């Protein structure tokens, strides 16, 4: 048919000097040139950039078959030994039989009823466990410090709701063998974002390079978590009770695929469920505390559909419509995943009439759909009510085009439940605290690229009790 287009690239390093410290922004102008549908280089490594709602839909549903494969990166295959569900190129049948696995243990320890109580299930559960730790740990820090810097407490009752699914345990807020683990020991975001020149210039990995260095050493230490979690409950698994996500992975190793391929399903799991959510909530409170006119508003409308009588339960979540389109414009905004993870093409495929052959590696630009000028009317505003219809309610048609879950059958396997738990925890604490930062300190709300784009830390954040 037809080879995709793009601009002049060197011979050897092709396009890396193009997309910068940044390069969500730079294939985002490039697609306004050359398409939905633009080929780069990386070293020599060509790349297929997918750009623009409907071209992206038409790839990864229509043809979901054709794109649903990782490649063979270099960084990929230091994560789980190189087993991954998410980043191992596998993709046959192996691959669809590990996500049915995991997509079945969220549901029984996520949505699914808790037997200790009748009224909710686990993760609103365990989600107003963690919240009301997290008030009360940051009502402490007002009485000494007066501020405080959110993301080092956020990551914790975060990772109790995450860890308590998949291990059934929780840890307390000044623990050295879970922040270790979480807290400035992840890079993980900067090293697999898409883009990385270490996959494409095999030189750059036997260089003195400290983030690769720290990244072995990141996936070294989580394994041997993994491996302690995973004996000590097969030394006590009763085969009837089972406790957690982990259980279920020990039984099914027991009722027949390789048994490592099966139990590090929940690192893949426990990964992505702190990282995105925590970044989640990280940004969301960065907003907050910068439109303080938004927070009045969250308040107001928490204010008469719940009033101060009760906490916000989950079935509270489609009568606030403002809480979600605050909470959809913090997605679309920030677009902390402005990348999916790379997919790569199963066999020679077409494309809007381009051609593309077996093994190309293929990037989705997330974050181009969420700042579309064609899409949104000032995509660099941040501003909720671009949500709402006139009556004050959600827009589905608009709210439907915020893009950073992905799309097909390589679709986030966590998006119901990540929706549920970003929603309680704002709900929970905003009707009770209002969060704030006082004049005359900088707050870098420039996102720093990566998987997952967090910000620069801010130390200064403060939170009063409400009348
Ligand atoms: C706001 C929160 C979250 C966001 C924005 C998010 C976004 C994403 C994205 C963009 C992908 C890759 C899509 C693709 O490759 O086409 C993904 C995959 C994945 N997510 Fe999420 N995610 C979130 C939360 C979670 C949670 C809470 C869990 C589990 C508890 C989870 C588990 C996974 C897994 C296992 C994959 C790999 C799927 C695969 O490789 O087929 N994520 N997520
Ligand atoms: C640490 C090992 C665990 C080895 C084990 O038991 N491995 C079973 C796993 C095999 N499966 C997964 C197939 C079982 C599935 C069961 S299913 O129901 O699924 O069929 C277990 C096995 C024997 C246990 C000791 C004795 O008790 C004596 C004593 C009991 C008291 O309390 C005080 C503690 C003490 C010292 C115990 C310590 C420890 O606790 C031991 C060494
Ligand atoms: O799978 C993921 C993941 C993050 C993420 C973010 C997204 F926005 C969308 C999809 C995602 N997936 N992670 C992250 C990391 C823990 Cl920081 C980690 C794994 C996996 C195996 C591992 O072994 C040792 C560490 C480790």
């Amino acid at each position: 048919l037809k080879n995709p287009p793009g601009p002049w690239g060197w011979p050897l390093i092709g396009h890396m000097l193009t997309l910068g410290k940044n390069p969500h922004l730079a294939l985002s102008r490039m697609s306004q040139q050359y398409g939905d549908v633009l080929q780069i280089r990386i070293g020599s490594t060509p790349v297929v950039v997918l750009s623009g709602l409907d071209t992206i839909r038409q790839a990864l549903v229509r043809q979901g078959d054709d794109f649903k494969g990782r490649p063979d990166l270099y960084t990929f295959t230091l994560i789980s030994n190189g087993q991954s569900m998410s980043f191992s190129p596998d993709s046959g049948p192996v691959w669809a039989a590990r996500r049915r696995l995991a997509q079945n243990g969220l549901k029984s320890f996520s949505i699914a009823s808790d037997p200790a109580s009748s009224t909710s299930c686990y993760l609103e559960e365990h989600v107003s466990k963690e919240a009301e730790v997290l008030i009360s740990t940051l009502q402490e820090l007002m009485a000494g410090p007066g501020h405080f810097n959110p993301y080092r407490y956020v990551v914790v009752s975060v990772t109790n709701v995450i860890c308590a699914i998949c291990f059934g345990r929780r840890y307390d807020h000044n623990h050295q063998e879970l922040l270790s683990l979480v807290n400035l020991n992840n890079n993980f975001g900067e090293v697999v974002g898409s883009g990385n020149p270490a996959d494409f210039i095999p030189i750059l990995r036997y260089l003195p390079n400290p983030s690769l260095n720290a990244f072995k050493d990141l996936n070294e230490k989580f394994y041997s978590f993994m491996q302690k979690m995973v004996k000590e409950h097969y030394k006590t698994f009763e085969k009837g009770h089972i406790r957690d996500i982990t259980d279920s992975l020990i039984e099914h190793c027991q009722e027949k695929l390789s048994d490592e391929k099966i139990i590090n399903i929940v690192l893949d799991l426990f990964g992505a469920g702190f990282d995105t959510v925590t970044t989640a909530i990280s940004w969301s409170l960065m907003y907050l505390v910068m439109n303080p006119r938004v927070q009045r508003k969250i308040q107001e409308e928490l204010d008469t559909v719940i009033g101060r009588s009760r906490r916000p339960r989950l079935s509270d979540r489609s009568h606030l419509p403002y809480m979600e389109a605050f909470i959809l414009e913090t997605f679309r905004h920030s677009s902390f995943v402005p990348f999916t993870i790379p997919h790569s093409t199963t066999r020679d495929t077409s494309l809007k009439g381009f051609y593309i052959p077996k093994g190309r590696c293929v990037f989705v630009n997330q974050w181009q759909i969420n700042h579309d000028q064609k899409l949104w009317v000032n995509p660099s505003e941040f501003l909720p009510e671009r949500f709402l219809t006139p009556d004050g309610a959600i827009d589905k048609v608009l709210s439907e085009k915020v893009i950073i879950f992905g799309m097909g059958k390589r679709k986030c396997i966590g998006e119901t439940i990540a929706r549920w738990e970003v929603f309680l925890f704002l709900a929970i604490l905003l009707q009770r605290v209002e969060f704030s930062v006082p004049l005359g300190v900088k707050v870098d709300m420039t996102p720093i690229y990566g998987l997952t784009m967090k910000h620069a830390c801010c130390e200064h954040f403060q939170m009063q009790l409400r009348s």
